[PDB]
């Protein structure tokens, strides 16, 4: 069994979640991918020049330009001697920028690397086929539509995936309803509490002519009427249907990075860890059957490390939508009151790209002394990503 | 102190024919060529398609393909409903990137087995219109292939137009460029009619409705030129002094690779022959606009990292972006050009981006003789490169 | 002042092409510009003479600032000719020619041209001015959101065409058997040489390319009648009649007379064609545009006193079979007396051209004395009718 | 048989509603059906009466079949209502109005509408029909393409409008005191309750938000004349005149005037508001649009025997300030007599409705047997002028 370096992350930083053309909407993603990158270095307390690589998850590249994590690494003002790739597997592309990142770190191969996400749904194009015009005229599709959203297999949006899974599991509208009023009261009373004060920093908006605009809290959370919910109609199935807009995850801008290092460099750069990088795991399923994959991928972690469910102290199960994570809750026969416990992105929105890498950041920082943290995440295509951490 | 890591082995590597712009394969997608790459590799590598754990393919241009192009090239391929995919994107250097990253999973002793490789369908990129309100006075539909693929952001220029600051910075002319293409030409013809690509190629079978279907044997850009027509053809990057031209770079174009990973040990559990070894392997970056010098800032790191010199390297691949981009690399590592793109490469072969780098990874593994080292290196958008050394067993 | 009397004095077109054919590379302003270049020579008069233009033109979309002034200017006529772009949609041609005809009438000019062009092949798609809606972007056609659909009724003019089959009982071998005579007799006129005078050739010239002559209408020998009777109903899945073969096309050309006083003609010593006798528009029920040349041309007999039977030849626009077999019904006239060497089925219908060609051609056919009558249906339920006796 | 005498029994508009603002969720045709059916009811006749319809209309892109069929329909005139789209750029709605007078005149009909549509708001983008070029394209922007864009020159008109600035010596702050006096004008008129008769209100109804009531235009109030003489010269960067607050804007509007013969207002006990005299157009180098209206002035004063001093009131199209203020000099008029209600620099220029508000406006304003001139250049070098009698 190899013997490898142990991967510890220094800082987790991330900008504040933008709702759909709302206020990071004028932010390239690449831009919200310089400022988590740059926030993150800042709070680690380390040279940037330091920074030997960097991975980032990124899901709708179309129309960013050439090379999305270089740009946001040198946008950051890091070396231009850094290495930079982006990363897609859908949904989980955050948490695999991580793993992949841990990867290289375990092997030697680089002593210190930066690792997130970013996405700018607001500007994510339309396209048109390259060819000639047919008469009668044409669509050009919506990527978020095309890309982001439709299963290839069965040619439907993901929410009607989850719909399939609400039918077997037997998981109806109003247990999925009173989930995401419960998302909304955890983030207002984190955001309240002040418990995103060291993970997240402020954007100033600037733009000519006008006053400066300073966004310093998540966007999403507060677009809510809780006595609209139950009455709301479900957008994805119009017969029998449990999801919704409300108890969905929603359209969102914004960017995590994380500064990781080998424990050895952690000593050399007189830097105190926050915590430990413990094992990982990608399990998949049928297409269809995304919403139970994260099952697979946390049991995956807990079997190869040898813990019980109930040694973790904290889980971060992505709210993709609700009906996500009462699937989890319900397969993996887990406390409730130890899921998701500071909100989630169906009430702090679903950037696709920053998702995975956001829940890890926030383990990191939520966690106490010793506890091991839990966070798994589903994406397009029947996969799911996991990760343990434990606190230091 | 350092690691201790599994031995990772090269069992097979496939691809597709590679095909012009808007040429034979331009009816398949990007995601399709990888499902057929992918299905070609693992039956080379006579192993049940159940034993691959994950895949990671290179891909620059995803825009309108799907969502998540790697799975579909995956479960197009029939590999199984539990296998994990992850799509890279290195611009230029994705191929090989993905081969790299595989290749250190495998090393942790996270898979046993693995595939890797890269896949590109340019006929197929679309053009982007922006989401928000209409300007007065117009809308811009941008080319992705150009928007994403080809121009520099910092620079705001083609990567042709930063070629010829490199041509002007170590002084290669116009005609120098111009002999290194034909050469190019000269040995993929050889190459093709010698019978060397015939474990390497896999043919493809384009079916059309009503047509008589059409099988795409071997590559298509190579016979594309009229060396007379060369020396007389306009520098279309540069007004003033300029050397880059169409047939002395690559060509925008389409195929997919694919190589089946795994570590020694799951090579002797089940009993097929390894054919090469993966040594080493460096990203290296310098200045944006510098991109060609990248690959030998990569190379040199992989000949220290494992204490070998240049003189010990049998055979090199050094990507075909132009041929500016070898020149430049034979002369800043002062190699034996005989030794250099022996079969062939992205100037008379074509370039489809994501793919190049798990191309001429999977030519050395075909190439080589016994115990050789073989060393491929590629240059990528933004200014980096990858570089990777193996051992042929 | 009295009403001044109109003659035409000159009528030339260019030949017709198919969609995406022998002249798409030439838009509707350039194909207008030949045309009144063309009838100007015929007319046998100096440019200087032309006093003002009025040209038909229905999708005016992406041709430029005032397609009429381009036609005009691009024919060499001088900067002080006065010029408006008329839309009456398939009329326009010939509505064209009427409006022009008033103001010589009135005595506010002496001699004008007017006609019609259209370049099918370049008319372009649209994009709403707006924010672009989550989800995608539609691109609409303009030949087929200006062109051919009912505004009212929201389907096709072939859906129209339909209605009228059914209401009047015009069954599919009957409008199949009307299509192959049209086809039939486009191809014995084309061969017999009758379009000599009427048309000229245009050349299309392409940098570093030969030049290329096109000098006959393309559409006529695009056709197979062996298959025609086996092609779907495209208007209409289930019981129907309309078809690809038995309705017009669409096509590029242009059309130009030359309109005189009678006191002009003399003054420049002209030989005239033929006198403009009568004119008049008529509307009907939006979907029932197949009928109302019957009004239309009902109103020109009556105004001058003449019988049915009084007219040597009709031109009754073939925008669909169903449209002529529909007005033959009705009016009770001789079919053998109709459209005699050929029309739009088998032409083609650059529809702001068409109006205007068909006047044309009587001018050239008629015998000395005789009477020709030409109709011609539009979008919205309009049409327009015009009567000239050949001099 | 002689000329008919023509008379204006009514005319009426909507009020003009700034780019992409009030009424820029109603299509062009809209406002033409709700201009049309307010002529009609201040006319107090039935509506079988009007006879046929023609409406100027520069923008006709997307706006789907037959958009004067469109107005005509949807203001509930009958089906038997034959329609004509008319286009001479920025002179379209006078040119309708000349058109349908020389129809009376003639004794084709007793009773027409005429008048001007145009919705800029919903103007699109056109993309050419074809195969995508390898690096992209730009879908371009109708307005700027069919609208304002000169073809021979391929600038702007309001780079053009330089040409005649630099040649006449009409400098900066020459054109900058004429925009703010259209302003105060403007302003002024609307104050004093000037446009009661001649405005109709607009409703504008969305599901799920209280109603909008348009009762005014709604350009003259955006401006602050402290910032006009601040403002960049954006149609030439050296030497430039020509500004945003000093040229004309982009605007929603149409106007409709009801139009009989002296023997149908007598039959229908109709008192008429003033007799159409005379028109003409004239043309000049595409590039010198702005003095057209001089010579087409100059045409009508002479036709009639009328010295400049015999008319009471001018409307010259504020196209541009540049345009008034050039044929003020080369006419050498009082300019007290000039645009007295203000103009399209400050209530800006729906581009096929504006030639039809000018001349309804004067039939309001003028006083009785008061002589009054409309005038107004077009894109591509032409202009049209109209001489009216108040009864
Ligand atoms: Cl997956
Ligand atoms: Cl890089
Ligand atoms: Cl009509
Ligand atoms: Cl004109
Ligand atoms: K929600
Ligand atoms: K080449
Ligand atoms: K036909
Ligand atoms: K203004």
């Amino acid at each position: 069994k190899p013997t490898l370096k142990e991967v510890v992350i220094v800082s987790a930083t991330r900008t504040p979640i933008g709702s759909f053309l709302g206020s990071l909407s004028l932010l390239p993603a690449t831009k919200l991918g310089s400022i988590a990158i740059q926030g993150a270095i800042e709070k680690a307390g380390i040279p940037k020049e330091e920074v030997k690589e960097a991975y980032m998850g990124n899901v709708l590249q179309g129309g960013e330009g050439q090379a999305p994590t270089r740009q946001a690494v040198l946008g950051a003002g890091l070396p231009i001697s850094t290495p930079c790739t982006t990363i897609n597997k859908v949904c989980a592309s955050g948490m695999k920028a991580i793993m992949m990142a841990s990867q290289s770190l375990m092997c030697g191969h680089q002593d210190v690397m930066v690792a997130g996400g970013m996405e700018s749904m607001s500007n994510v194009p339309y396209v048109m086929n390259r060819g000639s015009t047919p008469y009668g005229g044409v669509k050009l599709e919506d990527l978020i539509v095309k890309d982001g959203l439709t299963d290839v297999y069965n040619k439907i949006h993901m929410g009607s995936c989850a719909e399939n899974t609400a039918k077997k599991l037997n998981i109806a509208r109003n247990e999925q309803d009173a989930y995401a009023i419960n998302s909304y009261t955890r983030s207002k009373a984190a955001w309240e509490a002040g418990k995103f004060g060291n993970e997240v920093i402020p954007v100033t908006v600037t733009v000519k002519g006008q006053p400066d605009v300073v966004v310093k809290e998540d966007e999403e959370y507060k677009r809510v009427d809780f006595s609209k919910v139950p009455k709301l109609k479900t957008v994805f199935q119009k017969e029998n249907g449990t999801v919704t807009a409300a108890n969905a995850s929603t359209l969102n801008d914004g960017a995590a990075a994380l500064v990781l290092m080998t424990a050895d460099a952690a000593k050399r750069l007189n830097v105190t860890p926050l915590a430990r990088i413990v094992a990982f795991a990608d399990a998949a399923v049928e297409p269809i059957d995304f919403p139970i994959a994260p099952v697979y991928a946390a049991s995956m972690v807990l079997k190869d490390v040898g813990l019980k469910k109930e040694d973790i102290a904290m889980w971060e199960v992505n709210e993709a939508f609700s009906l996500v994570v009462l699937a989890n809750i319900k397969m993996l026969e887990i406390d409730p009151q130890k899921v998701n416990i500071n909100g989630g992105a169906v009430s702090l929105g679903h950037p696709i790209g920053m998702s995975g890498a956001r829940i890890v950041g926030h383990l990191t920082h939520a966690l106490k002394q010793g506890e091991y943290g839990l966070a798994s995440i589903c994406n397009g295509g029947g996969g799911a990503s996991a990760m343990l951490i434990q606190k230091l």
